[PDB]
DNA sequence: TTGACTCTCTTAAGAGAGTCA
DNA sequence: TTGACTCTCTTAAGAGAGTCA
């Protein structure tokens, strides 16, 4: 809600929720031939899931609070960043997966950025791969690798050049 | 329907019309520091295109032919590629842009991959900065770099590990 | 047969808001 | 007030198909 100390409270409420979200472990491919270990609290997969929260889509929930007789809703992974500014460079924040699991909401596991930089992430080596994002990824990207092109730059005739 | 011959003069067709786009010359970014050139061939801003090519959205186009009296249509950037395989690993094939400029159709700056293939050459460091497509990349991604990435991972209690 | 427009759809990273109990 | 559902929207890489002369 409006003031400071209501965002503050919304944020506390939330982490102290997620806090008692089943803890998963999971081992990730860090780049350069190493792995690690992630600590995802996972949002349960059916109701209920929650104190104020509730799945919107098969992978999107909502958190909801009423502050002054007033339902307040957000996207479930947004609470962290309440006090952030919304856009940079005139595009939108949104919540960044670092762990690529949608269903974490650990906020060690978030980042607040352009959709393309989140998008971004996908293919980055990792952080012991080469990851160069200034906000250092956790892992390496899931659709890091040689991709599976069925067919390179080609031409029948001779009217182009590279 | 078409036959080979016939798919091969639509091809035929296409890369002579394609050919007479104005040439472009482009300096991009190689990866590594380096700086090479691209000769982009680019459909016009607005109509007339070009034979066979109609404007269906801001940046998107068809070719067309006719054909023992029956209409083809086919997306303007597939053509070179009609031979080739459709889909791959149970996705669509999509045709990708080496040189990330959409109103470029040059076939040399063209290729054949899944979509998730396609978006992840935005952001490699390109074939002299560490790229590992297997068909490789022409140039560095336009989105390769630090981000700009307005929060990072945090959290205000003690709830949460990473 | 051709040109120049029109419309909606796909994907996978993300969103907002309404209906009931 | 809280829970459990419903619906459509945004973006930027990509698509197919209709209408009229
Ligand atoms: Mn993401
Ligand atoms: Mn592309
Ligand atoms: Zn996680
Ligand atoms: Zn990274
Ligand atoms: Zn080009
Ligand atoms: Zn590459």
């Amino acid at each position: 809600a409006l003031t400071n100390a209501q965002i503050l409270a919304v944020i506390d409420s939330w982490e102290e929720t997620v806090g008692q979200f089943p803890v998963i472990t999971h081992h990730v491919p860090l780049g350069g031939g190493l792995q690690g270990t992630l600590h995802c609290y996972e949002i349960p997969l059916a109701a209920p899931y929650g104190v104020g929260f509730a799945k919107n889509g098969p992978t999107r929930w909502q958190y909801k609070r009423t502050i002054n007789q007033v339902v307040h809703r957000w996207g479930s992974h947004t609470v962290p960043f309440l006090l952030e500014p919304d856009n940079i460079n005139g595009k939108t924040c949104t919540a960044s997966h670092l762990c690529h699991n949608t269903r974490c909401h650990n906020p060690l596991h978030l980042c607040w950025e352009s959709l393309d930089d989140n998008k971004g992430r996908n293919w980055c080596p990792g952080p012991n791969g080469g990851c160069v994002h200034a906000v250092v990824c956790l892992r390496q990207g899931p659709l890091y690798g040689p991709g599976a092109t069925v067919a390179g730059p080609q031409q029948r005739g001779s009217h182009f050049v590279v």
